[PDB]
């Protein structure tokens, strides 16, 4: 018969997924897959929670470790990179001129967003991060960061290049050099709680295998490292 698994994936891998799902389903009749996108780090804190997830799908390394060492999850995997960039809604300006300018930057939340932590290390190893304090909006996910600055309602913002590439509506003013931050890595991983392991592990292995990596080269997505 068939069975359905519940895959709690971060914000910045929603599209990509909408053509991993069929290629998936139909190469398995058996097992049918019920996704939700957000932060990961929220991701994180529902697991902590005890939602009934089968799978998470987490954009932070952090995130992911802290699940394992309480013996939430277990058998990670990183499938996918990214890299971080500043869009602005659609002249020879730097970065620092860029954020001069802005009135209002859009982060994800720090706390639970792993874009808007990224973003949090680029500005603190600028020496930018006190000055562009006072002017940082927190958002529930990366993908809220986006719909900001794509309705003009937010001056800047931090997004992944895959975000970006995605929007009409907005432009990249600046790619943030990939050492000003920790590894933008995502990483895979079952909750332990699961009644479907074996399920859930055919999805799992199914991001690490050609079809799905492919997918994700064509969406603007790294590889694993
Ligand atoms: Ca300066
Ligand atoms: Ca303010
Ligand atoms: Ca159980
Ligand atoms: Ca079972």
């Amino acid at each position: 018969q068939t069975t359905t698994i519940h895959i709690s994936a971060a914000a910045s891998l929603k599209d990509s997924i909408d053509d991993v799902k069929p290629l998936f389903e139909k190469a398995n009749p058996t097992i049918k897959l019920s996704f939700d996108f957000g932060g990961s780090g929220q991701i994180r804190e529902r697991v902590e929670s005890g939602a009934p997830i089968d799978g998470v799908l987490l954009a932070s390394k952090k995130d992911a470790d802290t699940l394992i060492k309480q013996n939430l999850a277990e058998k990670t995997k990183e499938f996918a990179g990214n890299e971080l960039v500043l869009i602005e809604p659609k002249t020879e300006a730097n970065l620092e001129q860029l954020l001069n300018d802005a009135s209002k930057i859009a982060i994800g939340d720090p706390e639970s967003v792993p874009a808007g932590a990224y973003a949090k290390q680029t500005l603190e190893n600028l020496n930018l991060y006190n000055a562009e304090k006072a002017k940082l909006v927190l958002a529930t996910d990366v993908r809220q960061v986006l719909s900001y600055v794509e309705a003009g309602n937010a001056d800047a913002g931090f997004v992944y290049q895959t975000d970006a590439l995605l929007s009409k509506k907005v432009q990249v003013k600046a790619k943030i050099d990939e050492k000003l931050h920790d590894p933008i890595a995502y990483y895979s991983a079952q909750v332990s709680d699961s009644d479907k392991k074996e399920e859930t592990a055919t999805f799992l292995d199914f991001m690490n295998k050609s079809e799905a990596q492919k997918i994700l080269e064509k969406y603007g997505f790294k590889a694993a490292n």
